[PDB]
């Protein structure tokens, strides 16, 4: 039932389909950009030797989550501002990001 | 913390990552074929006309639980035992199955 798929979803995103990630601030941002592909927010570019790559976040994967709140429910207008906001009070970043297909 | 995390994770799994298909069993299966690819499970045919077709079963699509019980946990030879013995039972079969990338 339901508890079941509860504790089955956590399992399948922590363990096979996503990874948590954490990027702390650097000079402008967090050292990587993001665009919009179909619905899904995914990275366009990781600055090369940055505390992101250091991270492990990959260019073209999704990110599912940023801070623990889900991207899909928002406009891309919304990440946007979510990020920068987030990078002005200079605080760490959590990401939940895809796997490899 | 874990719980906004099991709550997201049901969320994703649920509206974005995969849906949920009943199949109903047919004359000697289920109307399709499974295969191991990577480490994951994936639809390998789909009878023409079955009543996995009208579930909506596609072929390459990978396969997250059968009867809420997660794949990834097993070998892909218990993957096919539960499948047979789901069929000689004559229960209908719930999957959880990935929705496209």
């Amino acid at each position: 039932g339901k508890n079941k798929q509860l504790r089955n979803d956590f399992k399948l995103v922590e363990n096979i389909l996503a990874k948590r990630l954490l990027i702390l601030p650097q000079e402008e941002d967090y050292g990587f950009d993001i665009e919009e592909k179909n619905k899904a927010v995914v990275v366009k570019s990781v600055q090369r030797g940055s505390l992101a790559e250091v991270a492990g976040l990959q260019v073209g994967r999704k990110i599912y989550s940023i801070n623990e709140d889900l991207v899909f429910l928002r406009p891309f207008s919304e990440v946007e501002s979510i990020l920068n906001q987030s990078f002005c009070s200079r605080r760490p970043l959590r990401l939940l990001v895809a796997t490899k297909a």
